[PDB]
């Protein structure tokens, strides 16, 4: 999300909240600034850790102001907190109070600990509170800072894994360039757009990684990449859906290009990526509008019916060509049946186990891997897309995959 905030404090009622999974040794920065000051001021404010991650995901602020009493009569959750507050005659503009110099303020569950610190890397609340008494008259500034510049926990796994999987997928487009290069006098135009697939794979990781060093950085993301990364990823997987279809029923492998085969049918497939557009945007920009269930129930759909088609197809195209005495192109359908066959069980067997760690727990004691749900998609992805590029190389004799009349 973010890591530098500026607030008018006249407004609302003046309440300032984050919860967010926090380094060990992270420092929190508060800043005044504006006009000249004529009206007493007093601050509060509370820095709470947290045991498991339940309380930090159904932490509402409009409530918040309930929350403190909530901590106040020791029936909350565990977790110990630091507590503070300050009175400002006039504003105090200058002062460095909640910056250095301060004292060794002992927290509630004999610490000794600094003022404004973090003691463990966990996840973390806090919350300012702003009371005027005798138009906006200030502005505060909020930034966290720890180990590294703006970079939190629960992003710098997610920044290494798209790094990693960048120079993979420079290694995959050279690999792919050279074995193009070494044999151009006879290719496939199915050996063209897995080129097309890589590229968009390397642009959308590329997105994603300038995107996290902006952030970490700055402190501030950039509007426009999430969505054209989720986008791209989306145009990526409909084509690669696109090209495994056409590819199971034989078009121009077994049988000839009849002219309405892919017209009317397989280009009626599209429609899934627009099934893709509503679960990407959606989810990584947080809307909360009643559509998450409508966001994953018909693309599993659409997905099963797939798959469906993809091994009846399959089934009958493998049928077809056993019939007429051709060695060549069977062994290479059944080692691409074989494989999408493995690449379905792992898929299912990924998602039981991500469904029954995560959402069924009351609340979430290991939030330390929380971001490989994110992460387990795109390496399979890769690793079949890999294990395809193998089973489809150039070679010397690149015809035995032709239809032959
Ligand atoms: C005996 C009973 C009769 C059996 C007859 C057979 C009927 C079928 C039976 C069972 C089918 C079981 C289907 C289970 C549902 C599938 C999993 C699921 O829910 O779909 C899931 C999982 O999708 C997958 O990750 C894999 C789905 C399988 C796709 C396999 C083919 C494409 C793989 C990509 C390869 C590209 C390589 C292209 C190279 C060029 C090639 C020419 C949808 O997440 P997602 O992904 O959208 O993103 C999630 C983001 N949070
Ligand atoms: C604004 O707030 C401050 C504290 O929040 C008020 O306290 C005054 O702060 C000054 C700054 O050190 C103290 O020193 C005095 O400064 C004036 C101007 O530089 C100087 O002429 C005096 O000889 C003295 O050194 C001052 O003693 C302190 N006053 C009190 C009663 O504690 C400050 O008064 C507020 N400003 C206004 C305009 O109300
Ligand atoms: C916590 O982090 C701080 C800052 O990163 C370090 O404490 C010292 O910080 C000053 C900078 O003002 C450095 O010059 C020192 O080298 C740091 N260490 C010491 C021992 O002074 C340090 O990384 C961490 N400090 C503790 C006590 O854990
Ligand atoms: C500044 O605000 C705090 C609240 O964050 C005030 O603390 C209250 O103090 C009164 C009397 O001392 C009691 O009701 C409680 O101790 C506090 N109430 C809470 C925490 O809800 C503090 O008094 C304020 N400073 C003033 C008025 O000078
Ligand atoms: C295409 C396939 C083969 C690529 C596989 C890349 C693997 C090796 C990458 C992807 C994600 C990576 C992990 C991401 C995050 C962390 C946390 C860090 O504190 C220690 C390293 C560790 C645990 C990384 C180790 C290497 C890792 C597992
Ligand atoms: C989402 C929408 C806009 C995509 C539409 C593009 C269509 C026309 C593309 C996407 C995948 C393409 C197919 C990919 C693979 C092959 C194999 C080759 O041996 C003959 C052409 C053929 C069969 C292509 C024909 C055109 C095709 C069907």
């Amino acid at each position: 999300d973010r890591s530098k905030w500026h607030i008018p404090i006249p407004s609302g009622k003046n309440y300032f909240s984050f919860g967010k999974i926090l380094f060990r040794n992270t420092t929190i920065f508060l800043k005044f600034d504006g006009e000249p000051c004529d009206l007493s001021l007093n601050i509060t404010w509370y820095l709470k850790s947290a045991d498991c991650y339940n309380e930090i995901y159904n932490f509402k602020a409009e409530e918040v102001e309930l929350y403190l009493e909530k901590l106040k009569e020791k029936r909350g959750l565990s977790g110990k907190y630091q507590t503070s507050s300050k009175l400002f005659q006039n504003c105090s503009e200058l002062f460095k109070t909640q910056t250095f110099s301060g004292d060794f303020m002992h927290r509630l569950p004999t610490a000794m600990h600094e003022p404004l610190q973090t003691w463990q890397d966990a996840p973390y609340i806090f919350i300012v509170h702003i009371g005027i008494s005798s138009s906006n008259l200030f502005t505060m500034t909020v930034e966290v800072k720890g180990p590294y510049e703006y970079l939190t926990l629960e992003d710098y796994p997610l920044m290494i894994f798209f790094m990693v999987m960048c120079i993979v997928y420079v290694l995959f487009g050279v690999l792919w360039l050279a074995w193009s290069a070494c044999y151009w006098r006879d290719l496939l135009r199915i050996q063209f757009w897995i080129g097309a697939v890589i590229f968009l794979g390397m642009l959308e990781k590329a997105v994603f990684y300038a995107e996290f060093q902006n952030i970490r950085y700055k402190g501030e993301s950039v509007q426009g990449a999430l969505i054209l990364a989720e986008l791209l990823s989306a145009v990526k997987r409909s084509l690669a859906r696109t090209l495994v279809i056409i590819v199971s029923l034989g078009y121009g492998i077994v049988k000839p290009r009849l002219g309405v085969t892919l017209h009317k049918v397989v280009v009626a497939g599209a429609l899934y990526l627009l099934f893709s557009g509503m679960e990407g945007v959606l989810r990584v920009t947080g809307a909360q509008t009643d559509l998450a269930s409508l966001a994953f129930i018909p693309l599993a759909f659409l997905d099963t019916a797939l798959c469906w088609w993809i091994f009846i197809s399959l089934t009958q195209t493998m049928k077809l060509l056993k019939l007429r005495r051709n060695i060549v192109k069977l062994s290479l359908y059944r080692h691409f049946t074989n494989t999408l066959i493995l690449a379905v069980a792992a898929s299912i067997v990924f998602i039981i186990w991500t469904t029954m760690k995560f959402r069924i727990v009351t609340c979430q004691s290991d939030w330390r891997e929380l971001w490989v749900d994110d992460a387990i998609w795109r390496l399979l992805f890769s690793m079949i897309l890999f294990v395809i590029m193998v089973l489809w190389r150039p070679s010397a004799n690149n015809q035995r995959f032709a239809f032959s009349p």
